[PDB]
């Protein structure tokens, strides 16, 4: 029940099997590509949860078999955007599985989001965004972590991945080990392009600084902080105030 | 006594202010704009050093009053390379300031270089390398890392410069502040050209794990470690054995 879709055009169909690994039918991609699914709240469980962005039945490695997305008309999504419009944070308790056809999937929650074991299965690319998608004339235009103080938290069971991973937030907690193709940590008041090129940056009323502890294996690691008076602590496992 | 020219053509003249403050006048650059420095020794106190990239006498940060320095006829340096040719390590316990036109400026030490309270003055890119430079037919072509074990560690009372700052070693150590434009980190065993394009990476005998704990406070972050079996740990103020 972790998983709560909007009631409106763009909530996806969800299921839990046994209670356990839910199970997301995905609204029909749009003409951009982008399945933009909306939702009151998004968490995953230990059981984990898969994007079914596949034409044809058969085996995901979270929830076993399943059957074709019938919201899909022959095209499976490129982008599976998950957008949480409500006020309620997300908890990542276990893994994400994009089930079909590889896509980039992003999960955008202005109000917080927690990793803790979490992780990308069959995504080329995927983004945590403690922010908005930004909108113009119905088409996606990027993201946005204006006026936003809210934490990207990455807890000590870390993130795991094979695609590439982007960390976008007003500020990053990480005391896990974070496995990823290359990542890319853009911390701050910005406005993205959907590509997360950084359009413009804001001046925070406090500090916004971004803590790391853990490990990172990746190819390529890129931190930016584009708050004025803050920094990138490396941490230990704690940062007690001083 | 900190800095040792070698005793051959590429030796600059090394003089001390009072015991203190060296002050070197760097060879004469080649026709790649390089004063290419070769120490025995090359090691900065807590009074600093400054490079003579002056064409008039004037006003240096760290030492007061110098003159030109006459090894250069009419042409300052663009690149001042400090190579240390002998087996001594090095260490950095203060400023290095380029005295006159601004420059580029490297050390390599493929023995290991510990920076600890050091920093750059009037340098566009700061570069430490724990590697040897390569030469081909008498032109610059780049670094190496390769086949080296060895360390660039950096202190708990960290590293500051306005420019640009590559830190390049097969591992590095870090317990402190790094202010910078822009750090690049680039570990591992390596080729790099001179602008430090990664061209080749070895796979090591052993773990070549680096270690980050401080701050980092500057535009742009880059990590990259290339060595197989190993990875990048943010720590806490110790790293003890498991």
């Amino acid at each position: 029940n972790g998983i709560v879709p909007d009631a409106g055009h763009q909530g996806p169909d969800v299921s839990a099997v046994n209670g356990g690994t839910q199970v997301i039918n995905i609204v029909t991609p749009n003409n951009e590509g982008i399945s933009h699914n909306q939702y009151q709240d998004f968490n995953v469980g230990k059981p984990g949860a898969v994007f079914n962005n596949a034409l044809e039945a058969g085996q995901s490695q979270l929830a076993g078999h399943l059957n074709a997305n019938s919201n899909l008309n022959g095209q499976a999504a490129s982008l599976i955007l998950n957008e949480v419009v409500s006020r309620n944070p997300s908890f990542l308790l276990g893994q994400a599985e994009v089930f079909g056809i590889a896509a980039e999937a992003v999960l955008s929650n202005p109000n917080g989001i927690t990793c803790d074991g979490c992780g990308f299965i069959n995504t080329s690319r995927s983004s945590l965004v403690v922010g908005n998608p930004l909108f113009e004339n119905g088409q996606l235009k990027g993201y946005s972590t204006l006026n936003n103080t809210n934490l990207l938290s990455l807890g000590k069971n870390g993130l795991n991945t094979t695609g590439l991973l982007d960390l976008i937030a007003p500020r990053i907690d990480s005391r896990g080990k974070i496995t990823a193709a290359e990542i890319s940590a853009f911390t701050g008041q910005n406005t993205f392009s959907q590509h997360f090129d950084i359009l413009s940056s804001q001046k925070p009323v406090s500090a916004l600084d971004s803590y790391f502890f853990g490990s990172m294996q990746s190819g390529r690691i890129r931190i930016i902080n584009t708050a004025e008076g803050s920094g990138v602590k490396l941490a230990g496992h704690h940062h007690h105030h001083h």
